[PDB]
């Protein structure tokens, strides 16, 4: 079938959906979009993440939680949410070409843009559809709510 504003609404109440992942890495970046300064940050944190693992480091496992409220980060062992992103702050999802199973988002206010990498444990794409379709919902409630 068709996802409707009903659907969507109801999938990302509450504690939403959660995804199980790895996160490759964080970096600063100086725009709050783009697909070759997505590329260049992904291709470095993913350089940095393999000098790690040939000396035993490896990425930290976490929980990839979207919901209404955004993404929350969460440490897979301790619980603890790491990061949380409001829905209003991300303004980027990047698509790894490379990588079925990597994907990113830019988040942060004007000035201060960050990227983060992650490594899905499944196929990443279902992330991203997820992702693409909360920032829709949100919108078609604001924009039927506006229209009120």
């Amino acid at each position: 079938m068709e996802k409707t504003d009903e659907y969507l609404l109801a999938r990302f109440k509450g504690d939403g959906v959660k995804y199980k992942a790895k996160l490759i890495g964080i970096d600063d970046v100086p725009d709050a979009r783009g697909d070759k300064m997505s590329q260049d940050s992904m291709m470095k944190l993913k350089g940095m993440a393999a000098a790690g693992r040939s000396q035993g480091q490896h990425k930290q496992r976490i929980w990839v939680n979207i919901s209404l409220s955004g993404i929350k980060i969460i440490d897979e062992k301790t619980g603890v949410i790491e990061h949380e992103h409001p829905v209003n702050k991300i303004s980027f999802i990047a698509r790894d070409v490379t990588d079925n199973r990597a994907f990113g988002y830019v988040c942060g206010g004007e000035g201060q843009h960050q990227f983060f990498a992650i490594k899905t444990g499944q196929q990443a794409e279902p992330l991203v559809v997820d992702l693409k379709d909360l920032f829709q919902v949100i919108y078609n409630v604001k924009k039927k709510e506006e229209d009120k």
